């Protein structure tokens, strides 16, 4: 169910205007929604056009619970890893000049409210403020929830793109670690997600049971990114936004091997990803969706 908002306008102040659509991108099948709020600005006071673009949604995990009649061996998927990109292309004219947030972060709610103000200049400031009706300036707000995940800012961020890694990081399993995607133990292997080292259970009901598994492990990830891209004034073309959404399914097993139980997470056996490109028209602060591009390396 594809969608784009009519443009609402809204003075903020004798210098700004904000020009706001919302555009709406899903695939069904692979359970991730793009919700991309393109927050236009005009500035009298200086010569760039200004787009906030906050890039929600959903990006599911893939995981499935285990068969709990898998007796010596077992195994399931779960996420690893969310990706989220943004890069502009067909336009020498747009280019990525800040975005939320910024550095590395562990914490387990992502809060920030990016501001702007005449001339271009990009705020930020922890936590959750503004955005109402009454207020004088432009913000925008993220919040998003990744407790036992670390996002980070992807190497490959320029002039043209940013992108952000959000990565199983800390994992505790009753009581024991933090364990991640590639924890080691000579006897028991990564354990992770194991149950008992000893279990007399089947290896379906031998791991740690679903609830207690991080949210956005066996759950959903609701990304909340930010992208502040500027547009020269004296440039009259139209430019494209490329908006990507993946997850990394790792495969956690764990198996009997006659003394006691062994776990392993493979990292990263099914890349999941879906893409949106969108045609940016600056003068009339509208958006038209090109197309879409779905990808699933490894589908079982």
């Amino acid at each position: 169910a594809q969608h784009i908002t009519p443009v609402s306008e809204k003075k903020v102040d004798d210098k700004i205007t904000l020009y706001k659509t919302t555009a709406t991108s899903d695939n069904d099948k692979l359970n991730i929604s793009q919700i991309l709020t393109f927050n236009f600005i005009k500035d009298k006071s200086y010569d760039k056009d200004t787009l906030v673009l906050k890039a929600a949604g959903n990006i599911n995990s893939g995981y499935k619970k285990p068969n709990p009649k898998d007796y010596n061996y077992s195994q399931f998927y779960w996420g690893g890893k969310y990706n989220v990109s943004v890069s502009s292309e067909s336009n020498d004219a747009v280019n990525v000049v800040d975005y939320a947030p910024k550095n590395q972060n562990e914490e387990f709610q992502v809060q920030q409210t990016l501001g702007y103000s005449y001339g271009g200049d990009i705020n930020i400031s922890n936590g959750l403020s503004g955005g109402l009706n009454g207020s004088k300036s432009f913000s925008e707000t993220i919040n998003y929830k990744q407790e036992s995940y670390r996002t980070t800012i992807d190497r490959k961020t320029n002039h043209k793109s940013i992108g952000w890694g959000v990565e199983a990081h800390k994992i505790m399993n009753n009581g024991w670690g933090p364990y991640g995607r590639d924890s080691y133990d000579p006897t028991y292997g990564n354990e992770l997600f194991l149950g008992g080292r000893q279990s007399s259970s089947n290896a379906g009901q031998n791991f740690l049971p679903t609830h207690q598994m991080p949210l956005l492990a066996r759950g959903n990830f609701n990304p909340e990114f930010i992208s502040v891209l500027s547009h020269k004034q004296n440039d009259t073309k139209k430019s494209k936004i490329k908006v990507t959404y993946q997850r990394e399914m790792d495969r956690y097993t764990n198996q009997w091997n006659r003394l006691h139980w062994v776990g392993n997470n493979y990292k990263n056996q099914n890349t999941v990803t879906f893409t949106s490109t969108y045609e940016v028209d600056w003068q009339n602060h509208t958006v038209k969706l090109i197309g879409t591009d779905s990808k699933e390396t490894n589908p079982g």
